[PDB]
């Protein structure tokens, strides 16, 4: 039931924790992760590392991604509506087809 930190998180473990009701995935390492199609809506991902992740068609609606790094992440068709992108690094992420409506920016 603990959220693994300080190592690359297993996506299967992420999915199980999320399904168990866990929402706090602050500071997790999901770099290069295959997260295609995943529902992480409402997930706290503050300061998390998602650089280069496959987030194609991911549901990240209302996710707290404040201070998260998403360099080069593949967010094609991803739902970022009402997500918090305060302080996030979206440098070079692909957003074609992504829903940015009401996402929070600075």
């Amino acid at each position: 039931g603990l959220v693994p930190r300080g190592s690359h998180m297993d996506v299967e473990k992420l999915r199980q924790l999320y399904a168990a009701g866990e929402r706090d995935f602050s500071i997790v390492d999901l770099r290069g992760a295959v997260l295609e199609n995943i529902n992480l809506s409402g997930a706290i991902l503050h300061g998390a590392m998602l650089d280069e992740a496959n987030l194609q068609q991911a549901n990240l609606s209302r996710a707290d991604l404040s201070g998260a790094t998403l360099n080069g992440a593949d967010l094609r068709g991803a739902n970022l509506s009402k997500a918090d992108l305060s302080d996030a690094i979206l440098d070079n992420a692909i957003l074609e087809g992504a829903i940015l409506d009401e996402a929070v920016l600075n």
